[PDB]
């Protein structure tokens, strides 16, 4: 089962801030306006090391009490951008490669349940890596690739995987 930054089980359907392991390389997850988007449709990591970012909802397919380790998950904004037709993060091929975005169209479940948290080996705390799966292929990790406008975009990059500790929102 999944564990949060306080050693407790992650509540299914619950909201969490997805924080870095180490502060100095930025804060929580947010949205951003990039390219030809009329609103924040690009999921990014805040530049501010201090911050919590957006509370993110974590759900599995069976809307169960907890989320089984190695279970597919959907991740979405609790307070999503108005132009988004659903709060769920989605992966789409882009110039920077598979990018985590929001959509202006309704999405099918097969299109949202494409993430898998994976525990990283570190010591007194539960740190995760984010796996992007593709129809059952969870072999790519989500990482950061910063654009020339400064946005730390969430995309599938073959390195610099992002690591996360889950802090229960309130």
């Amino acid at each position: 089962d999944l564990v949060d930054a306080e050693g407790n089980l992650v509540e299914g359907g619950g909201t969490y801030y997805l924080l870095p392991h180490i502060w100095a390389h930025g804060g929580g997850i947010e949205t951003a306006k990039t390219g030809n988007e009329p609103c924040p449709l690009t999921v990014v990591r805040s530049p501010n090391e201090v911050s919590k970012g957006e509370p993110i909802r974590i759900s599995s397919q069976f809307l169960s009490l907890f989320i089984p380790r190695g279970s597919l998950v959907a991740l979405g904004f609790a307070n999503p951008p108005s132009c988004a037709a659903s709060p769920w993060w989605t992966v789409v091929d882009s110039p920077q490669g598979p990018a985590v975005k929001l959509s202006q169209q309704k999405l099918p479940e097969k299109d949202i349940l494409v993430f898998k948290f994976e525990k990283v080996s570190h010591s007194n705390i539960h740190v995760y890596k984010l796996l992007y799966c593709q129809h059952v292929k969870c072999d790519q990790y989500i990482g950061i690739h910063r654009d020339r406008n400064g946005n730390r975009r969430l995309v599938v990059t073959e390195e610099n995987p992002l690591e996360l500790v889950l802090l229960k929102a309130k």
